[PDB]
């Protein structure tokens, strides 16, 4: 279904943004360990 495809597309784009934020947080934690 097209609606399901669009919903999962926007959800996975949000996941991409969240997980690149997680990656940069992981890079930040190296400075403090």
């Amino acid at each position: 279904k097209v609606n399901r495809s669009t919903a999962l597309l926007k959800s996975l784009s949000a996941e991409r943004e969240r997980w690149e934020k997680t990656s940069e947080t992981f890079k930040n934690q190296m400075s403090t360990i």
